[PDB]
C-alpha cells in the first residue's frame, strides 16, 4: 500500500528523484519530508528552475518550513546530523539518502536510530553492511529483511549491469573492460581547487579528467558470476549531464555484430523492457536528456572483433535515468515492508 | 628592505600571487609560509599544474610540511583557524589573506592577534576598518600606520578604477554605470546547488548568470570624488578566466571618441604605464591571459554618444592581472614597514 | 483567411519558425514547401532532434522529396538559386527568407521573380528597399502594398525596441547606449578560422568576442523619434542560446527604479502583453529557453543613477522568441494580402 | 640540403605547422609560399593570435600579398583551384596539403600538375595511391620515389600507432579495439547544422558526439602485421584541443600492468624517444597543450585484465603534436629528394 518517505540531501539526485516521483502514474510512496542544507525558499526555487531539466511544470509554493507541490505538502528540516532528525515522530518508513555523505552502513543507519525503518543510499555503499540492487538485474532477489540499509549502486553501474547481464546470458563473459565518458558532477571543481583526487581537483568544464570508477567491479554485487571479470576507468568531460559507457568483453560464444544487437534489442522489448532502450538513430548526448531507461544501447556503434571480442556503447542520463531507478527501487521496497 | 610574508589560502589568487612573485625582477618580500586546507603535496601539485596558466616552469619539490621553489623553501601549515597560526614565532610581518573567508577587519585581524603585524585581503573588505588601495589610483596615499588590515579591492574595481581616474581627470564624471562580463569563479557552483545568492547557485559553465557587484561603488574608496556616482552589475559567463568591463559615463566636458582614446593611450604610456594597457587590435578574451596590466582598453570599441555620454570597454585577467597588483601592494607596504 | 508559405533556408531560425508555427493555436498560414541545402532525410532529422529545443514531440516522417509533420506534408527542394525555385507553380504567396544570404531588396526579390508575392527576411535588411517591422512597436503601421520584401529586424532589435518604446513614451529618451551579451551563432567559428570579422573568426566556445551590432541604430526604423539617439556593441559569449540586453539611457523625465519597473510591468500586462515579460525572480539565462516574449525585463536589475540615467536589463531567447515574432509578422501579413 | 615548400590551406594545421617549423633548431625546409582563402592580413593575424597556442612570440608583419616572420618572407596567394597555382614558376618542391579538401591521390596531385614535385597530405589519404608514414613506426620505409602524394595519417593514428608497435612487438597483438575521446574540430558544427554525418551536424560544445574513425584500421598502413586486427570509434567532446586514446588489446604473451608500463617507458627513453612520452603524474588534458610527442602514455591508468587483456590510455595534442610530426615527415622527405 503506502510507505512514508523522506529525502535526505535535496541535491541533484534529490530533486531529480522528487520530480520523477511526481511524474509517475501511480505510487506506493508518500514523500512527506525533505532534509536540506539551506532554507525552504532555496529548495522550492532550485526544484522549479533547473539548468538541465528546465522548469518544473507544477504548482510549487513554500513557507518558512515546508514546500508544497501540486497540493502535496512536505516538511522542510535542515540538520547536518541525521541523528537529530524527527524520523520517529514523523513516522518515516523510508529515507532516500542522497547527501553523498552517509554511504556506509553505520552512517546511513543514523537515520534508523533517528526513527526510520529502511534507508536507500542513492549511491554505492562503502564498506560492509548494505544490500545492493539494480532494477532489472537482481531485483527478484530483494527481500525486505535483508538490509535496513540498501543501495541503488551508481549511475554507471546501472547502465553497465543490464547490458552485462544480456551479454553474459547470451554469450558468456570471460573478462572485460570498460570506460565511461561521464558528465562532470558536483564532486568535481569548476576551477583548480584541492580535492582528495588530484585529478577531480581540476577545472571540470575545460578538461577531460581521468578518474577511478568502481562501477565495473560493482556489477559483481548484482551479477556474482562476473566477480573479478570486469574493470575500467572513467573520463569526466565538459557536459553537464548524460554519459556513455564503452564496454569491451571477451565472449565465450563466437558471434557477430548483427546478433549482439539482435539480442540487446530483443531484451529491450522484453526482459529489459523499460531498463534497456535500443537506439539505432545517429544521435548525440543531449538527445537522451530525460530518457527513463538505465541503458541506451547505440546499435550502429556495436562492434565485434574476430567473433569473440565485442564492444557495445550505451548512453545514460546519469541524473534522471538513475533517479527513475531509485524511484523504482523505493517502490519495490514499498511493495514489501513490515 | 625585506618583510616576511605568509600566504593564507593557497587557492587561485594564492598560487597566482606566488607565481607572480617568483617572476618578479627584484623584491622586498620574502615568502616564508603557506597556510592551506590540504597537504603540502596537493599544494606543490596545484602550484605546478594550472589549467589556465599552464605548467609553472621552475624547480618545484616538497616534503611532508614544506614546498621548495627554485631553492626557496616555504613552510606549509594547515589551520582553518587563523588564531592557531605561529605568526608570532615565525616572525611574520605581512599575511596575504586569500582564503576569501576573513574579509572583515575583525576576521582578518585574527592574524594580527596570532602575531602578524599587517594583513592584506586579496578582496574587498567587508564592513568598517580596512584601508583600501588600488595601485596607480591612490597608492601615494599609502601610509604604513593607517591600517593593520588593508585591501587590494576586487579585480573588477582594479580594472574600473584606473579607467575612471583618467576619464574623470580629463572630462569630469557626473554619473555613470558599468557592467562586468566576468568569467566564473570558485564562488560559483558547477551544477545547480544551493548558494546565498540563488543566481550563483546555478551551473556556471552553461549559464549567463547575473550577480551583484560592489565594484562600482567601491571606486569611491580610491577616487573619493566619485562617491555615489557609479553603479553596476555583473554577468558571469562560461569562461574560466579574464573578464571585461563596460563603463558608460556621463561626462561634463563634451568630447569625441578619438579624444577619450587619445587620453587613455597617453595614460598607458605615462601616468598609468603598467596599470593601463592600450589595445587597438581586434582581439578576444583569451588573448589577454597573462597580461600584467589592471585595465586593457579596447580602443576600437570606445564610443561617444552626442559628445558627453562615453562608453569604454576594458579587459582584464581577473586572476593574473589582479595578483600582480597584490604583489605590487605587498611590495608597496614593504617599502615602508615600521 | 490562408496564405501559402514556403521556408527558404531550413536552419536555426527556419526550423524554430516551423516548430513555433506547429505549436500555434490557430493560423492563417499553410507552410507548403521547404528549400534546404541538404536532403529531406537531414531536414526531418534536424527538425526532430534539437540540441537546444530538445526533441520535437510530433509525428515526423519523410520521403525522397518531402517531410510530413502531424499529417501536414511539405515539399522539399534544394536550389541555391532562388531564381530556380517553383514558387509560381506552387502558388507561393509568402516566403520566409532564413538563409541569411538574401537580405537585400534585390536578393530577396529573386523569390518574387520566381513567383512568390511577398518575402519576409528573418534578419535586418541590407541596403534600401525593405520594410522593417517589430511586432508591438510599429506593427499598426503595416500596409500590405508597402513592400514585397519585409524584415522582422534582428533578435537584439526585437528585444531592444519594445523596451525603448516603453522607456521613451514614459520618460523621453535623450540618448542612450546598449551592449548585448549574446549567445554564439552559426555565423561565428568553433575554432580559429578566417572570417570577414577578425573577431568572429575566433573559437566561439572559449572566448568572449566583441563584435559590431546594428540593432541600436535599427530601432530608429521602427521608432523614428529615436533616430541617431542610440548605439552600442555586442559581446558573443560561450552559451548556445538566449542573450541579454543592457540598455542605458539618459532620460528627460527624472524618475526612480521602482517607477521604471512599474511602467515596464504595466506594459507587460497591457500594451506589450505578449511582447514584454516582466521577470522579478532571481533567474539565469537557461531559465528563459523557450520563452515566447521578445523582451524579458529582469526587474531586480533595473537601476537609476541620479534620477535621469536608467539601466534596464532584458533577456531574450534569440532563436525561439524571435521565431515567435517572425511567425506573428507572417500572420500579420496574412491578415492582409491581395 | 634544402627543399622549397609551400603551404596549401592556412588553417589550424597549416598555421600550427608553420609555428612548429619556426621553433625548430635546424631545418632542410624553406617555406616560401602560403595559399589561403582569405587575405594576407587575416593570415598574419591568425598566425599571431591563437586561442589555443596563445600569442606567437616572433616578428610578424605583412603586406598586400606576403607575410614576414622573423625576416623570412613568404608569398601569399589565394586560389581555391590548385590547378591555378604558380608551383612550377616558384620552383616548389613540396606542398603541405592542409586544406582538408584534396585528400585523394588525384586531388592532391593537382599540385603536381601545377608544378610541385611531391605533396604531403596532413590527413589520411582517401582511396588508392598515397604513401602513408607515421614517424617512429614506419619512417625507415620511406623512399623518395615511392609516392608523389604522401600522407602523415590522422592525429589519432599517430597516437595509436606508436603505442601499438610497442605493445605488438612485446606481447603480440591478436585483436583489439580503441575509442578516441577527441576535442572538436572545424569539421564539426557550433550549432545544429546539416552535415554529411548527422552526428557531426550537432552543436559541438554542448554534446558528446559519436563519429566514425578510420584510425584503427589505418595503423595497418604503418604496421602491416595488424591488418584486420584493430577497430574503433570516436567520441567528440567539448574541449577545443588535445585528445586521448583508449586502446584495449588482446595480447598473445600474458603480462602484467607493471610490465606493459615498463616497456612503454623503456621505449619512451629509447626507441620511441620523442614519439612516446611516458607520463606517470595525475594530470588532465590541458596539461598536455604544446606537447611535442605523438603519444603520451598515462601510466597510472594502464590496466591488465587476467594477464592478456590490456588497456592503455594515451593523450595527444591533436594539433601541435601532429604538426610536429608533419614537420618531421617533411624534413624526412627533404633529407632525400631527387
Ligand atoms: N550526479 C549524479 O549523476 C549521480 C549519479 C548517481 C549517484 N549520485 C550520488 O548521489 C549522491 C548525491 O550527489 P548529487 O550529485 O546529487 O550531489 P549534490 O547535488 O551535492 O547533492 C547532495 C545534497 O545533499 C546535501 N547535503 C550534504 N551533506 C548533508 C548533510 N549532512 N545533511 C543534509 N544534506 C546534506 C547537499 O548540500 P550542500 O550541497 O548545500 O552542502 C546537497 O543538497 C552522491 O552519493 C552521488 O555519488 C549522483
Ligand atoms: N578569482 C579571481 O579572479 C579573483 C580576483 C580577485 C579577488 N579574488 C578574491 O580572492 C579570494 C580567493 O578567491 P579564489 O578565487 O582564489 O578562490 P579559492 O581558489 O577557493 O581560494 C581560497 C583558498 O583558501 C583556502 N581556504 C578556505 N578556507 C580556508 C581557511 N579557513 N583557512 C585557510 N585556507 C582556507 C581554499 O581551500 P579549499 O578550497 O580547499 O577549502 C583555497 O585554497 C576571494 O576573497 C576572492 O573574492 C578572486
Ligand atoms: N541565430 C539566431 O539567433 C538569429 C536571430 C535573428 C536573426 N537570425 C538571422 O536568421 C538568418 C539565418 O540564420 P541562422 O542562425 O538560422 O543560421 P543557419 O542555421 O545557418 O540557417 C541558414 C540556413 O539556410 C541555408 N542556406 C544558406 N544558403 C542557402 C541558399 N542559397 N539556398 C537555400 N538554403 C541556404 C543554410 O544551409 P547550410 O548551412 O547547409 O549551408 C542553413 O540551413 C540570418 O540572416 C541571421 O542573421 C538568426
Ligand atoms: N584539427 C586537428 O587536430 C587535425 C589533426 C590532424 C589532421 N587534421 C587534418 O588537417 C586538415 C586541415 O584541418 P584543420 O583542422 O586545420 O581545418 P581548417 O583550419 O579548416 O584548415 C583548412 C584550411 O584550408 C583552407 N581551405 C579550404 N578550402 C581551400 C581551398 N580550396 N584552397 C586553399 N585553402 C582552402 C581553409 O580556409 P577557410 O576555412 O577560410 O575556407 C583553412 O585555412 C584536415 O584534412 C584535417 O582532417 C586536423
Amino acid at each position: 500500500m503506502t510507505i512514508r518517505v523522506a529525502i535526505n540531501g535535496f541535491g541533484r539526485i534529490g530533486r531529480n528523484f522528487l520530480r520523477c516521483w511526481f511524474g509517475r502514474q501511480n505510487t506506493d510512496l508518500e514523500v512527506v519530508a525533505i532534509n536540506n542544507t539551506s532554507d525552504a525558499r532555496t529548495a522550492a526555487h532550485l526544484l522549479e528552475y533547473d539548468s538541465v531539466l528546465g522548469r518544473f511544470n507544477a504548482d510549487i509554493s513554500y513557507d518558512e518550513n515546508s514546500i508544497t507541490v501540486n497540493g502535496k505538502t512536505m516538511k522542510i528540516v535542515c540538520d547536518r546530523n541525521p541523528l537529530n532528525l524527527p524520523w520517529k515522530e514523523w513516522d518515516i518508513d523510508l529515507v532516500i539518502e542522497s547527501t553523498g555523505v552517509f554511504v556506509t552502513a553505520e552512517g546511513a543507519s543514523k537515520h534508523i536510530q533517528a526513527g526510520a525503518k529502511k534507508v536507500l543510499i542513492t549511491a554505492p555503499g562503502k564498506a560492509e553492511g548494505v544490500g545492493t540492487y539494480v532494477i532489472g538485474v537482481n531485483d527478484s532477489e530483494y527481500r525486505h529483511e535483508d538490509f535496513a540499509v540498501i543501495s541503488n549502486a551508481s549511475c554507471t553501474t546501472n547502465c553497465l549491469a543490464p547490458v552485462a547481464k544480456v551479454l553474459h546470458d547470451n554469450f558468456g563473459i570471460i573478462k572485460g573492460t570498460m570506460t565511461t565518458t561521464h558528465s562532470y558532477t558536483l564532486d568535481q571543481r569548476i576551477l583548480d581547487a584541492s580535492h582528495r583526487d588530484l585529478r577531480r581537483a581540476r577545472a571540470a568544464a575545460v578538461n577531460i579528467v581521468p578518474t577511478t570508477t568502481g562501477a565495473a567491479k560493482a556489477v559483481a554485487l548484482v551479477i556474482p558470476e562476473l566477480k573479478g571479470k570486469l574493470n575500467g576507468i572513467a573520463l569526466r568531460v565538459p557536459t553537464p549531464n548524460v554519459s556513455v559507457v564503452d564496454l569491451v568483453v571477451q565472449v565465450e560464444k563466437p558471434t557477430i555484430t548483427e546478433q549482439v544487437n539482435e539480442v540487446l534489442q530483443k531484451a529491450s522489448q522484453t526482459t529489459m523492457k523499460g531498463i534497456i532502450k535500443y537506439s539505432d538513430l545517429p544521435l548525440v548526448s543531449s538527445d537522451f536528456r530525460g530518457t527513463d531507461e538505465s541503458s541506451i544501447v547505440d546499435s550502429s556503434l556495436t562492434l565485434v572483433m574476430d567473433g569473440d571480442l565485442v564492444k557495445v556503447i550505451a548512453w545514460y542520463d546519469n541524473e534522471w535515468g538513475y533517479s527513475q531507478r531509485v524511484v523504482d527501487l523505493a517502490e519495490l521496497a514499498a511493495r514489501k515492508s513490515g
